[PDB]
């Protein structure tokens, strides 16, 4: 898309302040490691281009690709070599060559200081200089989150600055600060993940399993839509994620500004739930639509046995145009059922599928594929039953125990993988047990489902940075609509030969007394995990137990006239007893 120069036509499109906040957060994700000056200057020298561009579109260089440019610009950088690793022979390279050694070597989980809220200081920086601020914040959620979708950041910056703005100058403390910022963190935590499985889905099984993705969940979202008017919008917003992922995110976002204007001015064949969304601010109004309440069922919506099950020219259908009648099962049974997860439906479109496979081929298609309905039933069945005792449990135990719980599972289904990842992913699906199992009955096995979803992608990329077994590998191949139940399936190698002992894996010692609660259940939970990496074979109630005694332990030498030692003489003890009681 162009006046001539693309350059221009961005800059056009997205107005100055949009067009430097997404040229920051591009710099960001490409270059992680570069400090925040340096890319404050690269922002500020290729924004000053698009200006001159504008001004005149035929200056030479301003039909450069924006590739060209942005590559260019970043090639520029920091005596590389020494500081950028790879990054430097991508500079030796042409577009698009160059391009996709850049996006090739995009940094997922790296390690740099995370997130920490400091008011006193956050505020006078805040005050003296906003754009500066803003701007860093950007720059350290981006190159925290390469993957993170752009136009959500810029949206997230906005909601950031109200918490500094309304919080600063209303001090009787800022404590007004930590719930907010708090709060932020995780919709960061889960937007971003959100958005990893979107572009890992496009990565790893191509523009297809996208749109079933997306004809499920919009289908879900806006049944009152006719299937054209959900096709549309899905090759719509399916283009606008593949511009983000591939990192062409000036053109992501002037297609994402279309799509939300294509919306609001066509409502009323989309969905009765968007009127307070299409009032809003152009930031405001994207995100609300993305986050839209799912609209009520229609009153007209078609009977599905008749046209599914029972017309008997149902094989020509699916010879004749396979993708459309696909498609029209998945957009149909999706519009239907809001209470089912997005996986268990492609998973239920994929029966459908297979069924007129088999039954297609046979001597007679109509008596074979009749029940095909009937085959759903386990299918729902399942993750159902998975939710209920999960939810069960949780509400029983509390979040603490639940995530424990989970440890527990975990570890003993892959005891391979680092203590820390084994700890993340049991606290965050924990988590996830507070937030759904709490909602009404028919919303808690989505919300469940879909957050697990997120969870082992990110697993899944994780894994694929650094892998331990092949097993996982396998599990993360699989459709999407697979993964879950491979998850579920996979188990504790009956040859894997327990993780010898070590006795300082296990002491404790006085630092653990001042720590914030949280760090102090990730001691715990740490131990946890290796209790049951070294005695793969002990009960959940004897780990239970075992734990009960260590924390009991831990508060008593915290509350002793000499913390040390109370830690030294009777550490010693408890960890040689603690592993009589395991099996």
């Amino acid at each position: 898309d162009t006046h001539k120069s693309e350059i221009a036509h961005r800059f056009n499109d997205l107005g100055e302040k949009h067009f430097k906040g997404l040229v920051l957060v591009a710099f960001s994700q490409y270059l992680q490691q570069c400090p925040f000056e340096d890319h404050v200057k690269l922002v500020n020298e290729v924004t000053e281009f698009a200006k001159k561009c504008a001004a005149d579109e035929s200056a030479e260089n301003c039909d450069k690709s924006l590739h060209t440019l942005f590559g260019d610009k970043l090639c520029t950088v920091a005596t590389l070599r020494a500081t950028y690793g790879e990054l430097a022979d991508c500079c030796e390279k042409q577009e698009p060559e160059r391009n996709e050694c850049f996006l090739t070597h995009k940094d997922d989980h790296p390690n740099l200081p995370k997130l920490k809220p400091e008011p006193d200081a956050q505020c006078a920086a805040f005050q003296e200089d906003p754009d500066k601020f803003l701007g860093k914040y950007l720059y350290e959620v981006a190159r925290r989150h390469p993957y993170f979708y752009g136009p959500e950041l810029l949206f997230h910056a906005e909601e950031y600055k109200a918490d500094f703005t309304e919080c600063c100058p209303a001090d009787d403390k800022l404590a007004c600060l930590i719930p907010k910022l708090d709060a932020l963190k995780e919709r960061i935590l889960l937007s971003s993940a959100k958005e990893r499985l979107k572009c890992s889905s496009f990565q790893n099984f191509g523009e297809r399993a996208v749109k079933a993705w997306s004809v499920a969940r919009l289908s879900q979202k806006f049944p009152k839509a006719d299937f054209a008017e959900v096709s549309k919008i899905v090759t719509d917003l399916t283009k606008v994620h593949k511009e983000c992922c591939h990192g062409d995110l000036l053109e992501c976002a002037d297609d994402r500004a279309d799509l939300a204007k294509y919306i609001c001015e066509h409502q009323d064949s989309i969905s009765g739930k968007l009127k307070a969304c299409c009032d809003k601010p152009l930031l405001q109004k994207s995100h609300c639509i993305a986050e839209v309440k799912e609209d009520d069922l229609p009153s007209d919506l078609p009977a599905l046995a008749a046209d599914f099950a029972e017309d008997k020219e149902i094989c020509k259908h699916y010879k004749d145009a396979k993708d459309v009648f696909l498609g029209t099962f998945l957009y149909e049974y999706s519009r239907r059922h809001p209470d089912y997860s997005v996986s268990l439906l492609l998973r239920i479109a994929k029966t459908y599928e297979a069924t007129l496979e088999k039954c297609c081929a046979e001597a007679d298609p109509p008596a074979c594929y009749r029940t095909v309905f009937d085959q759903f039933t386990p299918l729902v069945e399942e993750p159902k039953s998975l939710v209920k005792k999960n939810c069960d449990l949780f509400e029983e135990v509390g979040e603490y125990d639940f995530q424990n719980a989970l440890i527990v599972r975990y570890t003993k289904k892959a005891p391979q993988v680092s203590t820390p990842t084994l700890v993340e992913i049991g606290r965050t699906l924990g988590k996830v047990g507070s937030r759904c199992c709490k909602l009404p009955e028919s919303e808690r096995l989505p919300c469940s489902e879909n957050h697990l979803a997120l969870a082992l992608n990110r697993l899944c990329v994780l894994h694929e940075k650094t892998p331990v077994s092949e097993k996982i590998t396998k599990c993360c191949t699989d459709s999407l609509a697979e993964r879950r139940p491979c998850f579920s399936a996979l188990e504790l190698d009956e040859g894997y030969v327990p993780k010898e002992f070590k006795a300082e894996t296990f002491t404790f010692h006085a630092d653990i007394c001042t720590l914030p609660e949280d760090e102090k259940q990730i001691k715990k939970q740490s131990a946890l995990a290796e209790l049951v990496k070294h005695k793969p074979k002990a009960t959940k109630e004897q780990l239970k137990t075992v734990l009960g005694n260590f924390s009991a332990f831990v508060a008593k030498c915290c509350g002793r006239e000499d913390k040390e030692a109370c830690f030294a003489e009777e550490g010693p003890k408890l960890v040689a007893s603690s592993q009589l009681a395991l099996a």
